[PDB]
């Protein structure tokens, strides 16, 4: 029996991962998929350690025993609320320029980098360090805020799984306002079982009219 | 200036809190509101303390210091695949004792009691005890897995504000298979701040149809 095990982030729960990892799950029958929430530096190390096989992320990490693939661009979006005056550009979108002084919830909380850092590194890619920040221990928890009226919060686009009431999601109009999602495995990772997880991805993509990613 | 702080669980995000808190924020424009998530057992101990001045909650916490006030019944649900065989009853419904044998994710994995208690207990309320049980760290990870083809879960009714590709949410035919809600204050609580924060639980509630909780 054998046995791969998965690495992954939680705010990708919300997109295409889990259906990936479903119609995987069909392909092999008799395999045992284990299942490890990590953020990517929890991801590098088990993976050269043998601890999991691949590692899905939203951050980089520098190490020559990985090898690590783009799959997507994910676009940004702000979370606000229904009478924010943000949400009067829900058609139009708006810049990262005009959240500078909100008040702005960071998430999640778990060992860094994870999403927060991500948010910030955009921020500092386009000449801008919010001050009004604060960090929450996880996405539902930003999100309930924002609905309760305590802020604003950035999120991925899939993250509109969760709809909520007087919740309202506006687009980014900054080309470079986006959130990548890797693929990490070992450098010389050569298992068939890592080649038919990649190929479900490719395959989930090609049904969602996504650009393919690059050949295994 | 008046700080009023609140506690909270965060299974009560999905449903009608934020609107409440939101409605709450309106009526005091001068008001510091704090929300701080945290279990009944903390809450219990943060109000005591005068930590905080209200709390949100499903489980009971004995205390002759803590006045609690059930609010009102959810439903609980059932989150599985869509081509789980209990998926062919999402009209009809089904009963927890259909649910036995099936792999059963709790969530979550905070300090105890929490909502993974109130699911056990209602399974052992019906004269059950499912051994197939893993507990998760969040309900999004639960669902996530569920979608991924990992197993079931028990939800409360308003968690279905976390839509899923596959994710489907099933009604349990018991009448017991509920969560209650409660407000939890001192026992000699008599802040017109507090008033007024159950006042706005009722008028939500009147709006939304559902039974108004007790007068004040």
């Amino acid at each position: 029996e054998k046995t791969i095990r998965i690495g992954f982030v939680g705010s990708l729960l919300f997109g295409l991962l889990p259906r990936i990892i479903h119609l995987y799950r069909q392909a092999h029958p008799n395999l045992r998929i284990e299942l490890y929430e990590m953020g990517t530096k929890a991801q590098t190390e088990a993976l050269k350690e043998g601890r999991i096989d691949a590692g899905f992320g939203r951050l980089k990490i520098s190490d020559p025993a990985i090898k690590r693939t783009l799959l997507r661009n994910e676009r940004l979006m702000v979370a606000v609320h229904a009478s924010h005056p943000l949400n009067q550009m829900k058609d139009k979108g708006v810049h990262l320029n005009d959240l500078i002084d909100e008040k702005i919830l960071l998430y999640p909380s778990s060992p860094k980098p994870n999403f927060s850092t991500h948010v910030m590194n955009i921020f500092s890619d386009h000449g801008l360090e919010p001050t009004k920040i604060n960090e929450v221990r996880e996405v539902q928890l930003a999100l309930g805020l924002v609905a309760a009226g305590e802020g604003i919060s950035l999120v991925p686009a899939s993250t509109q799984s969760i709809q909520l009431f007087n919740l309202s999601y506006v687009p980014l109009l900054d080309p470079d306002a986006i959130t990548p999602i890797y693929i990490a495995v070992r450098n010389m990772e050569e298992s068939t079982y890592i080649y038919s997880l990649y190929e479900t991805i490719r395959q989930i993509y090609a049904y969602e009219g996504f650009t393919e990613p690059p050949n295994w």
